[PDB]
């Protein structure tokens, strides 16, 4: 249906905007991008940046991903991201998010070749 990495452009990655549009951008996201369909995927952050700089983490600062492997990289300078959290009256099928907007540096666990990012691990 997809690869590793365009799923982590599916899940993470919003270019259109440079933060969230408003304080329902996380309702709207996290639906579009199908993260609701099987249940409310609890948390996941959205990056507001263009591919080829969070691409280019992957040439940055090498760190433990948080399962211990070590093929994630941090980036050195923050980044428009948005945290977008699951509220605590959410409930499937009526899936409920707090938009967080904030700049924070993101790691990143890369993979193959082109060694790209696959997985989102945090912000920092
Ligand atoms: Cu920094
Ligand atoms: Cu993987």
């Amino acid at each position: 249906k997809e690869t590793a990495a365009a799923k982590f452009e599916r899940q993470h990655m919003d270019s259109s905007t440079s933060a969230a549009s408003s304080s329902n951008y996380c309702n709207q996201m996290m639906k579009s991008r199908n993260l609701t369909k099987d249940r409310c995927k609890p948390v996941n952050t959205f990056v507001h940046e263009s591919l080829a700089d969070v691409q280019a983490v992957c040439s940055q600062k090498n760190v433990a991903c948080k399962n211990g492997q070590t093929n994630c990289y941090q980036s050195y300078s923050t980044m428009s991201i948005t945290d977008c959290r699951e509220t605590g009256s959410s409930k499937y099928p009526n899936c409920a998010y707090k938009t967080t907007q904030a700049n924070k540096h993101i790691i990143v666990a890369c993979e193959g070749n082109p060694y790209v990012p696959v997985h989102f691990d945090a912000s920092v």
